[PDB]
DNA sequence: CCGACGCCGCATCAGC
DNA sequence: GCTGATGCGGC
DNA sequence: GTCGG
């Protein structure tokens, strides 16, 4: 645990400060498979054999094992930008750029950000207004009760819209993170339209029952907001649903179920029997290399079917 | 040694 | 006003 | 910062 939380500090810290995004990801994946290594380490060494953790960050776990702590995250602990800059990109809509430039006028704390409402635009400060209903998990039971209102509530305004809740809740994890919902239609599909306001209607609506209650951003495929279950007041939740055409809707979902790791294997597999997977479709490869047209997934075992592969159910979508 | 390392929708801004 | 670049979140 | 062509 002290290994991977300070290589993700170390990861927090190239992110926000040094806005050395390469920098955070390998710390990021360093952090992963130490963290699912099944002994304690003992040297750098050790770690050296994983992939991913290479000879500065060993040198940087001996000099922890040794010493219980790793003076250069300590020099960053001192050091008020630094600090200042990793809090405030906690604020959604705050990202390394716009805390830096904050810290530097002396925008440091949240009181700092509430004074200076004016400076911050529309998603800023809804994720100000819900800084700390933001950070907080979301529990399995209130998803189902989250998911009830929103399959019902799409259901109504058009019974012929098709909606997936997915991420770790689908894989069947009893926490969560957001609420990513998938969204289609028979008017909507690559090849066409027929609806102009599919996505819309869906917001509108779930507005009105006073479900959604704030607007990250929203067009006509994307949509990102707060939501909360009715009154304890339930905390403010993060939402974001999405609509697809109907012909990569599948792709979609297996996509956007995960987990990262399962669709890093299943990607590279498809490879193996001659098919690459994108969000999107899944196309075959001509033994020049090149793609071919989607193919066709009426549901998400197609997909399972081309690189010949027996069905994983969501559950067990982790490796 | 050295470039790759994720790619996209929406909001906002620079630059005309 | 237009269009292209960039910040941002995040799978 | 680590990897691989
Ligand atoms: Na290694
Ligand atoms: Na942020």
């Amino acid at each position: 645990g002290g290994i991977t939380d300070m290589l993700t500090e170390l990861a927090n810290f190239e992110k926000n400060v040094s806005q050395a995004i390469h920098k955070y990801n390998a710390y990021r994946k360093a952090a992963s498979v130490i963290a699912k290594y099944p002994h304690k380490i003992k040297s750098g060494a050790e770690a050296k054999k994983l992939p991913g953790v290479g000879t500065k960050i060993a040198e940087k776990i001996d000099e922890f094992l040794a010493t219980g702590k790793l003076r250069k995250l300590e020099k960053i602990r001192q050091d008020d930008t630094s600090s200042s800059i990793n809090f405030l990109t906690r604020v959604s809509g705050i990202g390394p750029s716009a805390a830096r430039k904050f810290v530097d006028e002396g925008i440091k704390t949240l009181e700092d950000l509430r004074k200076n409402e004016d400076k911050l635009n529309h998603h800023q400060r809804i994720g100000l207004k819900y800084f700390g209903d933001f950070e907080k998990r979301i529990p399995r039971e209130e998803m189902l009760q989250m998911q009830d209102i929103v399959l019902n509530e799409v259901k109504k305004v058009d019974s012929e819209y098709i909606a997936t809740v997915c991420g770790s809740f689908r894989r069947g994890a009893e926490s969560s993170g957001d609420m990513d919902v998938l969204l289609t239609h028979p008017s909507f599909t690559s090849e066409s339209t027929k609806q102009p306001k599919l996505l819309h209607q869906v917001v509108e609506q779930l507005q009105k029952v006073h479900f959604i209650t704030d607007t990250l951003s929203k067009g006509e495929t994307k949509f990102m907001g707060v939501c909360q279950l009715p009154s304890k007041e339930y905390p403010h939740r993060r939402i974001d649903i999405r609509l697809i055409p109907k012909d990569q809707y599948y792709c979609g979902v297996l996509y956007f179920t995960g987990s990262d790791i399962f669709n890093k294997n299943m990607r590279a597999h498809a490879l193996e029997k001659g098919f690459t997977i994108n969000e999107y479709t899944i196309r075959p490869l001509g033994v020049t290399g090149v793609a071919g047209e989607p193919l066709p997934v009426d549901s998400e075992k197609d997909i399972f079917d081309y690189i010949q592969w027996k069905y994983r159910e969501p559950k067990d979508r982790s490796e």
